[PDB]
């Protein structure tokens, strides 16, 4: 198990679901663990895009993540949250696919509710962290 380390400071009015989401990907996977604190490998921050919510990442554990409020106003937070969270963990954006792939983003609309990688999900982020 890699710890990757966040900075949840710079998104105030997030905190309480950039914890969720941490959670939520730390019961699901095995090799890689989201943990706060000092000398963070990725960060979070918050404001208005009419985009949406994005991350800025080389796909293994580093870059930012910005919360869009928004986007997490109409669509569950938590899943905003996690999903954005997943591309910082290496997996990609797959618009078609139903509400149990959390990496389909908005694509089931804002009925969609669920945070949760499903099997396929977590087994890749198992094999893209098992040699750290
Ligand atoms: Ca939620
Ligand atoms: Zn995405």
């Amino acid at each position: 198990t890699v710890t990757v380390t966040y900075d949840p400071s710079n998104a105030p009015s997030f905190q309480q679901e950039i914890a969720n989401a941490a959670q939520i990907w730390n019961s699901s996977v095995r090799n890689v663990q989201l943990r706060a604190g000092g000398n963070a490998d990725f960060s979070y921050y918050e404001g208005n895009d009419s985009r949406g919510s994005y991350a800025q990442t080389d796909g293994h554990g580093r870059g930012y993540i910005f919360l869009d409020y928004q986007q997490n106003q109409q669509y569950d937070s938590t899943r905003v949250t996690a999903h954005e969270t997943g591309h910082v963990l290496g997996l990609p954006d797959h618009y078609q696919g139903p509400c149990s792939e959390l990496m389909s983003g908005g694509g089931p609309g804002p009925s969609c509710t669920n945070p949760y990688p499903n099997a396929q999900e977590r087994s890749r982020v198992n094999a893209l962290w098992a040699n750290g």
